[PDB]
């Protein structure tokens, strides 16, 4: 019974940290997808300055 | 020890969603890291060209 006891700890644990790990990831997936959104943006303005600039 | 059967079984049915879900992160993150690291190398080398323009 106290083993039984230490696996239901050791399933908590393992719960937690696969929840941790997950969002973790999402937060990363989401940053990185916004920064390549952002560059995108970046990047269009600079063609539209250099479209003029050569017009 | 039938429930001890289960949590054990428990134990390693998530230690693997753990292992799986990290190796599908990395896929993803390394994919979008490298557009995010060519973009850069774009950025840059449009700006040159700005900068020459004017």
């Amino acid at each position: 019974k106290e083993e039984i006891e230490d696996l239901k700890m050791k399933l908590v644990k393992i719960d937690l940290e696969k929840m941790k790990n997950a969002k973790e990831f999402e937060k990363e997936i989401s940053a990185t997808k916004a920064t390549v959104e952002y560059q995108k943006e970046v990047i269009r303005l600079l063609r539209e300055n250099l479209r003029r600039s050569q017009q």
